[PDB]
């Protein structure tokens, strides 16, 4: 049933230009059970250990050295199952079975492309308890490009220059980007993501510390899953009392698409976290582009209630931030004037022992924290913020000593200020 | 008890993604499985403590010398046991024998990796007051960072400087740190921990001056169980009073967590202390990342009762805060109105004698620490802080001279003043 | 970049009133629930703020 539009004489439909959608991980997974994986395999180890370490040590790494070496230091750390692992269908191992890093894909044979030149150096027959952790740690340092650029290389340093017994040459350059090219390889984002959904299981095993710069692969462009989490936290509301307070009918159709059922969001050891470096989905749903106008909300909740991690999160322009915002001070509000503020433990004695005398009109502030007993309270002042709901506005924009450019922390400073 | 969601049409799943807990001391040892310390002997003891010395007056002091000679060294040192010792089922010794300080673990020989190299030195081989005492102390300077890594080797050069007669060389160098790669190794910490255990039980030994440097391995990731005795000391409540003003939910889930009876968490000759150093546990359930919103109450609650220490208090992210804040404020409020003013000593004489008054209507302030009464007298006002209330906390803040970066310091500055 | 030639002074008036219609009466209805009621809106009559 759409609303036609008329004019002074006659009827005008309008229609805009449309958007674009998002995958999802289950799809790819109900005809093309495999992923597959590309790797040069046919050289012997040594001799790709080699071919890397010369490239390491000039400033002009390959990506084809570092997945064929990659794919023959971590094929025969296979590890005990002492339970099935069976997500999307695509069981993994049954029990009792040593499964290897490299079962959880298949291992397709290159197409021809064997990697050329760098002629081997002196022998590191022993630069395996490194070599690993190094080139999977520069995923986690092609990443960033700040300051933070510079921070990582010297604890990727550390953790490797523990590894052998003190010495350790830095091949690694101080500042070139040479190596953000290896994040764009798809067969090495596909290696890079087996050795942390693998040891991630494995937790206990010894190799267990390449997981560093692998970490950040799991759960990647997730955003808006990590802003349900929080919310949940920072409020102290239960994840289903969260989604009471929905207030725009656009932030529930956001919230909505990222909860279909069969993509095992929940529970660990599953392929979702890994969906867009396996390559299983492009442009994940669950990033925080996708469904904006439920990025600010909640975000905008967690500062009002004092995150100072929420602060810094830029503020998705194109949303109906003047709504939006009114909402989040209403839920803001709401959780200080009624704290998670239940008795617990006991000794031998009782409760507040509330007896419910219908209610009290000071201004009739409802005593708990159920949305539909706010909204009517919210009703009465005309659903605009009152003098002590700007109060508390004030006294969120005092903490916020230096916002971030258009972010959250600077939405908070010049509307509520 | 999942409650359902519904909307204008249809029900949405509520399930974010989840997380991983954290390991106990009991589930160990429930196979009756051996600690296991895995060491190189076999060599003479002369020859290790030069070759470690030739390690140490370099700056390559490998750490699989220091460990084969920390075993032979410090494997005789028997003392006498006044009375039986049982930890978790595994008994370590029995009244009366001479027990030593390398019995509390199995010795099993490790598998062949016998240390390269760096040749004897001249022969001391009566250095041994000092030696153990500096490697094992040299592992408190591993842990520091900041320029207290300076201030512990003056303390540990003062504590070798008088062990010889007055000259010491001092091979450590200031401040280069390749030692700190001594407290990744599995063997070294559980020797390192050997001898801080059985030193705590023998304290009279001449040899227990050695416990320094290895006390930093007892309670080690166990800081909640210090801040849960830190609020015991600071508020003057009873460890049962202190469970009973846990007003909220979440925080008392972490106290039943970490109170799991079969620990041994209150004895001191317990394997439970060394939960790290021993492998006992890979992730301690007591550490205060384990841990969080109880780390928040409490070091609140001991910052706003004048605790000097608790205002370097790591404040944790995504917490509900806004709630523990003020849950914490109303505890912080009462026991400065109430203060323990019982009489304790007496000449004869008779106390405050109370002729039960059961009421007065100045603002009807309960005279004693009970949560029953507080939680009502709390509800009067619709659980919102006092004028009388936040006075208190403001005169907190003008004593926070200057806070760190975060941590309940900030707390007490920016919010409530 | 403003248009010349328009009505900018009557334009910018009509412009002003949208703008602090949605302010004034922001997208605010609840979308979930677990088993609770909708507020019950009894179509509120007359309010003497400024008739808003």
């Amino acid at each position: 049933s759409v609303i036609r539009i008329k004019t002074n004489a006659a009827v005008a439909a309008v229609l805009p230009a449309n958007e674009d959608q998002a995958d999802y991980p289950s799809t790819f997974f109900e005809g093309g059970n495999e992923i597959r994986l590309y790797v040069n395999r046919g050289e012997k180890l040594d001799v790709l250990r080699q071919y890397v370490y010369m490239g390491l040590v000039e400033k002009n790494c390959r990506i084809q050295h570092v997945n064929a070496y990659l794919y023959a230091v971590l094929k025969g750390e296979r590890e005990l199952l002492e339970a099935d692992w069976d997500s999307f269908g695509h069981k993994i191992g049954i029990q009792g079975d040593k499964i290897g890093p490299f079962n959880l894909v298949r291992v397709e044979d290159i197409p021809d492309g064997l990697p050329d030149g760098k002629l081997n150096a002196e022998v590191s027959a022993e630069d395996d308890a490194w070599l690993p952790l190094f080139l999977l740690g520069l995923y986690r340092v092609g990443r960033a490009s700040e300051t933070a650029y510079r921070t990582l290389l010297m604890e990727s340093l550390i953790k490797q220059c523990k590894a052998i017994k003190s010495d350790w040459v830095s091949p690694v350059t101080a500042t070139h980007k040479y190596f953000d090219v290896w994040g764009n390889d798809g067969n090495y984002l596909k290696i890079v993501a087996c050795v942390d959904m693998f040891y991630n299981h494995f937790k206990k095993s010894i190799k267990a510390t390449f997981r560093w710069g692998t970490i950040v692969s799991r759960f990647k462009d997730c955003a808006a899953l990590a802003t349900l989490g929080h919310v949940v936290k920072i409020t102290g509301l239960t994840i289903e009392e969260v989604f009471t307070w929905v207030l725009q009918t656009e932030v529930a159709d956001e919230l909505v698409k990222m909860m279909k059922p069969g993509q095992e969001i929940d529970k660990s050891t599953s392929y979702m976290p890994y969906l867009i470096d396996m390559g299983i989905s492009a442009k994940s749903p669950y990033s925080t582009i996708k469904n904006p106008s439920f990025h600010f909300w909640g975000q905008l909740v967690a500062a009002l209630c004092r995150s100072k991690r929420a602060l810094n999160a830029r503020q998705p322009d194109e949303i109906d931030s003047m709504s939006i915002s009114n909402a989040s001070l209403l839920m803001a509000y709401a959780l200080g004037s009624s704290p998670d503020i239940e008795q617990q433990f006991s000794t031998g004695n009782t409760y507040r022992k509330p007896p419910k005398e219908a209610s009290y009109l000071v201004s009739e502030e409802p005593k708990n924290r159920s949305v539909v007993e706010w909204i009517a309270w919210y009703s009465d002042v005309d659903n605009k913020p009152t003098d002590d709901m700007l109060m508390m506005a004030k006294r969120v924009a005092g903490t916020i000593s230096g916002p971030r450019d258009n972010s959250v922390g600077k939405w908070i400073k010049q509307t509520y200020g």
